């Protein structure tokens, strides 16, 4: 009802259409990417500095670190939105790695529509310090995008890219895409 064909537009990048959205996966360093939103996978305190979160906070810089801990004290947040700091993005959305991944991605998509943003880049949320299983994480991320498309919600969002630190985790995402393809 929704899925196109899996192909490779550039070495190590794989893509398919999900409705009108181009969904891509690649291995590499997410802090090198340009997108309207970059997603950080962090702790319930929004102050983790391990794995992906270490790279994101170091390169985004101290003003983003401070914005996070200011919002964390204000209220109980499922996620928080900051500026992009010295990353190549307009905003960073910091999600909790241990939370339901489908719910986290659904929230990211809705926030991007609210800002009329077109591009998103995320890590394999939950596979770092939270130790969620890669197969379950891939299924959840792609399910969130399918649900968004099915509800007719895709308007401004055109591209969703997962940049994955470990090549072995990329292989799991690729297999999940092949299972779904038209
Ligand atoms: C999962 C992941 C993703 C990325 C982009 N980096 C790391 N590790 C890391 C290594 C060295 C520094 N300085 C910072 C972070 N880990
Ligand atoms: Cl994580
Ligand atoms: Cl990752």
């Amino acid at each position: 009802m929704f899925y196109g064909t899996v192909s490779s537009p550039d070495s190590g990048v794989y893509e398919m259409k999900i409705g009108s959205i181009i969904f891509q996966v690649a291995s590499g360093d997410i802090t090198k990417e340009e997108a309207d939103v970059i997603v950080n996978s962090t702790s319930n305190s929004f102050n983790l500095k391990a794995g992906v979160s270490k790279a994101i906070l170091e390169c985004a810089g101290q003003n983003v670190e401070r914005e996070c801990s200011q919002q964390a004290q204000q209220r109980k947040n499922d996620y928080i939105i900051t500026g992009g700091g010295f990353l190549r993005c307009k905003n960073i959305i910091h999600v909790i790695g241990g939370n339901d991944v489908k719910s986290s991605v659904s929230s990211v998509l809705q926030e991007c529509e609210k800002k009329n943003y077109s591009s998103i880049c995320l890590p394999a949320i939950g596979t770092g310090n939270a130790k969620q299983h890669p197969d379950k994480v891939a299924e959840a991320i792609i399910d969130a995008i399918e649900d968004f498309v099915q509800k007719g919600s895709a308007q401004s969002v055109k591209k969703v890219k997962v940049v994955i630190f470990l090549p072995q985790v990329l292989d799991v995402f690729y297999a999940n895409m092949k299972k779904r393809e038209g």
